[PDB]
Order: C-alpha cells, then sequence, then structure tokens
C-alpha cells in the first residue's frame, strides 16, 4: 500500500529535491566521498528521460549547484562525467532549452569538451550538440560564441580514442534522430553519429536491434544518400550502416 | 542516457539507506518537520508491492530506527501513520516474516491497535493480520500473546468510524485474498473485508473494477456461502457483494 493516489510523482520529486541537498553539502565540506559519488550517480539515471525531473532539477537550483560542484572538484573526472551526464539528459528537454542559456553554464560546458579523457569531452560534447541542434534564434547567447562552438564541437570529436568502456547507457536512440537531420551544423550529426556508433559496436546485442526497431535505418540512409554531406559524417554513419546491415541478415 | 545497464536498482537502495538517515537525523534532532514527514511518507511509497526495497530496509536497521521514532514522537498521529503504513508493507512480505518476531516490535505495534484514531489502529491491525495469517508454527513469539492479538484485532476493528477519507491507497487487492481464507482467525478475514469495504466506499472508481477484474468476487463468495462463518465478516463481505449485484 501507498499514502495516497498519485503520492509516487511527490515523493519522487522530494528525493531529488534531497539528493540535491546531500550534493549541497558534500560541495560545502568539499568532501568527495562515495556518498557524493552514489548522489551524483542517482541524479544521472533519474535524470534519464524524464522531462518532469530534469525540471525540478532545474527549479530547485541545480544548475548552480551543479557548476559549483565542477569549479569546487576540477581534479575529479569521475564527478564531472557524473555531472555532465545529468545535464545531457536536461539539454535533451525542449521545453528547458532556455534555461540553459546561461553564460557562466556554457562557458564551463565548452572548456570540459576540450578535455582529453573521452568519458569527460563526451558529455560535453553532448550537451552542445542538443543546443545548437535547436537553431540559430533559440540560442540568445554570442552568435560568435555559437558558431565558435560549432566548429569545437566538429573538431574535438575526431580526436577521441575509443573508450575502454561503454560510457553511458540509453534506453532508446529517440532524443539522438533530431539531432541526424542537422546538415547545416555538421557538428551536431557528427556527435550523433559517434555516440551511436560507440554504443552499438561496444555492445550490439542491446543496442543495434534497438536502433533497427525504432527507425534508425531510415535516419542512417537519410545521411548516406544526402548529397552533400560532412565527409566526417558520412563516412560514420556508413560504418554504422554497415554494421547494422549485417545484423539484420 | 543513464550510468550504466542495470544501474536504477543500485540507485534504488542508495535512495533507501539515505532516506533512512534522514529520518535518523530527524528523529536525532527531536524535529517534526515536512523534510520527516515527506521522508517517512517516500519510505511508505517505495515500499509498496517491493519485497526488494523492505528487506534493505530490514537490513539498514530500519526496524529498529522505526521504533525510536515511535517512542520519540508517541503523540505524533501523521508520523505514526506513517511508519506504520510502511510496517505494514513489510508484514506482507512472507520471506521477512521472521523479522518481525520479536517481542519489542509487536509490543509497539499492540500498542497502536489501541489508538483511538481508526488512521492509526487500521495499519496496526493490517500488521497484525498479516502475522496472524501465516499461522501458529509461524508464531516464533508467545502463543498467549497471539491469542490475545486474536481477540484485540476481531474487537479494534468494530470499534472504528466510517474514516473521513481514503486512509491509503492500493494497486492491487492480490495481498488481502489470502487472509480471506482464514476462517479460523476471524479477526484476520474482518480487517481485509472492512479494509476492501473502505477502499470500494470511498473510491469505486479506483477499486470496484480492480477487485473484480483480479477474482475477489469468488473469495468473498466463498465467505458468503461457508458453514461457520464469524457474522461480522459475513456482514462485510455480504455488503460488498450486494453493493456490486
Amino acid at each position: 500500500g501507498f499514502l495516497h493516489v498519485g503520492a509516487q510523482l511527490g515523493t519522487e520529486l522530494f528525493i531529488v529535491r534531497q539528493l540535491l541537498q546531500i550534493v549541497k553539502q558534500k560541495t560545502n565540506q568539499n568532501s568527495v566521498d562515495t556518498t557524493l559519488k552514489f548522489t551524483l550517480s542517482a541524479l544521472w539515471n533519474l535524470t534519464d528521460e524524464s522531462p518532469t525531473t530534469c525540471r525540478h532539477f532545474i527549479e530547485n537550483q541545480g544548475l548552480e549547484l551543479f557548476m559549483r560542484v565542477l569549479e569546487s572538484f576540477p581534479t575529479e573526472s569521475s564527478i564531472q562525467q557524473k555531472v555532465l551526464g545529468l545535464l545531457n539528459n536536461i539539454a535533451e528537454v525542449q521545453e528547458l532549452h532556455s534555461e540553459l542559456m546561461w553564460k557562466d553554464f556554457i562557458d564551463h560546458i565548452s572548456s570540459l569538451l576540450h578535455s582529453v579523457e573521452v568519458e569527460v569531452s563526451y558529455f560535453a560534447a553532448g550537451i552542445i550538440a542538443h543546443l545548437i541542434s535547436r537553431g540559430e534564434q533559440a540560442w540568445t547567447l554570442s552568435r560568435s560564441q555559437r558558431n565558435s562552438l560549432l566548429d569545437d564541437l566538429h573538431s574535438a570529436i575526431l580526436k577521441w580514442p575509443t573508450p575502454e568502456c561503454e560510457m553511458v547507457a540509453y534506453r532508446s536512440f529517440n532524443p539522438f534522430f533530431p539531432l541526424l537531420g542537422c546538415f547545416t551544423t555538421p557538428g551536431v550529426q557528427l556527435w550523433a553519429v559517434w555516440a551511436m556508433q560507440h554504443v552499438c559496436s561496444k555492445n550490439p546485442s542491446r543496442y543495434c536491434s534497438m536502433l533497427i526497431e525504432e527507425g534508425g535505418l531510415q535516419h542512417l540512409y537519410n545521411i548516406k544518400d544526402h548529397e552533400h554531406t560532412d565527409p566526417h559524417v558520412q563516412q560514420i554513419a556508413v560504418a554504422i550502416l554497415d554494421s547494422l546491415e549485417k545484423h539484420i541478415v
């Protein structure tokens, strides 16, 4: 039994508030411990495909707190990964895009894009890819920074080695599909196809069938068949398609 | 995206541990505040039909903490209801029965059965009903206490007024069905039919179709036609049936 009809949502939101309170306490104490790491993991996990949780995070000063986490722990790669992983989930929510148009936030993300650790850079890239995908008018910060970020995003992806593990898990590829259509901003497409390639090659039994079942073949074929595709985007799309085509047969 | 495949279970259990830490802190501070009330609500909600969450609660000293809560806040009805609501969920898990065969725990439940507030007594009665339903050999405490609890359970239910609103929500009636067959312990059946009548009369659009779809009618018919049925069990069972037929 439980408190009342509908009470589970109120409990979910309370849990988010209390996890942010732990983050705040650990950050105040400059204490990187197991509790903080499990707390950042939990918030990342709870924001997965959950606009309701993403919104509640924003409304409880989560963005400011998480910038404080990055400033307080600049040498903690695993902390940065979990912070950025959550923020990548926020960045997928179009209704929250305006909440991320904050110079202190974008400047932190832009700098972490240049981390040599792929486990950090990858999520900074995902945030930027989603934000840039929404178009120049949706971008209410400096136009010059948006244009620079476009090039930095493209160049950063091309430097990444093959990571040792899956850096992330996905329940669905649906959030990536709008990115695959962004022909006028190739770095956005490049992040999406690199991401799909990474998880499909690491874990094809989980992800290849999922990608096909959700309609990924048509989206990838539309990139391949597009006349004037960025050469790096085209190459990863073709590489993914070859794997997928062998998977169906 | 999320941490790694299968990570949500580890997050769920961590959340339980951290909610228990909050209960411990508020009890240490003697602070009946909104955060404590939401934390107890959260734990109640998280143990709903969740044997794995109930076990984790037990393994992180939840039972002793909740006894301490009951001792620290002896006249806080809202706190007592939320503590007992969670414990009612534990009492539903057969595999955890022996963890509740603890004299100090049962003495607390027995005391709350005698609350003048039905919103507290109801959940103490639920714990007792589930624990008694498991039979005499599973009851490893005093046989004398089992027999008095069975009497006290029956008489408590007969005193309850109609509550002002639904005291609890359920996702399923399935945990009540084993209680409906306990003809040799009528107080256990009485709690189960009283509880069914309560939610069906307060919220028929949610609960009447649920009862029907899950096979509740056959259990009530079983009671209606059984030879030497306790009259109060019989009356409510017939009232529920007649409300549907």
